[PDB]
């Protein structure tokens, strides 16, 4: 044991109702919207292939010049009720919103900086309008917040002098002021998802990360806080020097989800994956031809994959500068929503089933011992192999959508063939099992 003052605080999963709600929600959307939506990956005639929200860095734009994009911020198509309707129809139970990205532009009218929505042609408190509209649809709101801030000259990437230490202290106070403002202006917030916490300056100030978590939990009863915020006494991030998870859930798995055979460890803690539709664009980029763009079934596979391993999945959107969504994103949301409306019983409030992984897809477990088979890969054998844990038997199989009884044949001591449906469903589909555990 390495002794720590700023390491993990929870032992095991939180089981208070707020955390149960965070978990049971399962499917979220992410909104990345900020000044980067205006250039959309292009600066002075060059389209950069890096993530659009990082364009200030790719194009080496000075802060004053980047922030003058505020003069063009006028999203006349924006309508928070329409955004909330889109999220509702997609089947999302929560939305995570960039309150302030690395650029430092605030989507709420902060009193601690001039680089906010208030000082644009549009003027309006976008964040506040979204909170109200999503909440009116019964959708929880989570806040993304970047610690690293390219607009504040007191930020430091490392501390190499007393002057650096004094500036950075002032920067942390500024950061606390904005966080307290968010927590109090928008008291229905359910989560803070921190980013921009990897620099040496932050790692040397792990105490601040623990303080931020505590401060926010005191202000917002039941709030969740991601692991990415947290550094311990030694600068170790996410999990402390004793291997214990910090914050309330592990944030990670953006590129690649946990392996269903080799990464079962993740079932021991809450976790949340966030995903882009293109390979690596979070903010609006005008050219999606530059990388692979996932199809709706590919996304749905990832959503179910996460739930099957006890995690949440969040699908990212990068709204246009005008305040509408691009056609690919409207199509995505609509397709997901159609599938979730049919099959969402196997997603919402579901978790890891404790069954050996099979090639046809994923198992999920409901709150009343329902075991769902979510089939993505249809066997030419017309048989879906089910190997049960010790003491577990399959009593019935039912096609979720129609109630069709599905034949179950015992093939060996711990294995069955569950028949595919009489008619190929033509899309990923669910068979619900009734199982019994030996007394």
């Amino acid at each position: 044991e390495i002794p720590l003052k700023y390491g993990a605080t929870n032992e095991g999963k939180r089981q208070d109702p707020a955390m149960q709600k965070f978990r049971d929600n399962r499917l979220g959307a992410f909104i990345h919207w900020g000044l980067y939506a205006i250039p959309g990956g292009e600066w002075n005639g060059k389209v950069y292939g890096g993530a659009a929200e990082w364009l200030k860095s790719w194009a080496k734009v000075p802060a004053d010049e980047w922030l003058k994009l505020m003069d063009q911020w006028n999203p006349t198509k924006f309508d928070a009720k329409k955004w909330a309707k889109m999220a509702k129809e997609m089947g999302t139970k929560y939305v995570k919103i960039t309150t302030k990205h690395h650029e430092g532009f605030c989507l709420w009218p902060s009193k601690y900086t001039k680089y906010t929505v208030a000082n644009t042609p549009y003027k309006r408190d976008i964040l506040g309008e979204l909170v109200k509209a999503y909440n009116d649809e019964g959708i929880d709101v989570h806040f993304y917040f970047s610690v690293m801030d390219w607009s504040n000259p007191d930020y430091r990437y490392d501390i190499k002098s007393k002057e650096d230490s004094i500036a950075f202290s002032r920067f942390l106070e500024f950061t606390d002021n904005q966080l307290k403002e968010l927590a109090t202006r928008y008291p229905t917030v359910k989560d803070f998802w921190f980013d921009g916490t990897w620099d040496a300056s932050v790692k040397k100030n792990g105490w601040w990360t623990a303080h931020a978590e505590q401060m926010l939990k005191e202000l917002v009863p039941g709030v969740a806080i991601n692991s990415r915020l947290r550094a311990d006494d030694k600068g170790k991030r996410h999990f402390d020097s004793n291997g214990r998870l910090m914050g309330d859930y592990e944030s990670g798995y953006e590129r690649r989800l946990p392996d269903p055979v080799k990464d079962l460890k993740v079932t021991q803690w809450d976790w949340e994956a966030c995903m882009t539709i293109p390979e690596n664009q979070w903010g609006y980029h005008k050219d999606w031809s530059l990388s692979y763009v996932k199809t709706p079934i590919e996304v749905i596979d990832r959503i179910v994959h996460a739930v099957s391993m006890g995690g949440n999945m969040v699908v990212n959107f990068g709204p246009q500068a005008d305040g509408d969504f691009r056609p690919e994103e409207k199509a995505m949301a609509t397709a997901i929503g159609k599938w979730m409306n049919r099959y969402g019983k196997a997603v919402y409030a579901c978790d890891y089933a404790g069954f050996e992984k099979q090639d046809w897809g994923y198992y999920t477990r409901g709150k009343n011992d329902e075991v769902y088979m979510v089939v993505f890969n249809q066997p030419y054998s017309e048989r879906l192999i089910v190997k049960t844990p010790k003491g577990i038997t399959v009593e019935k199989a039912t096609l979720l959508t129609t109630g069709e009884d599905i034949t179950v044949v015992e093939t060996t001591r711990n294995e069955y063939n569950v028949s595919v449906p009489k008619k190929n469903p033509g899309e990923p589909y669910v068979i619900q099992l009734k199982v019994r555990a030996a007394k």
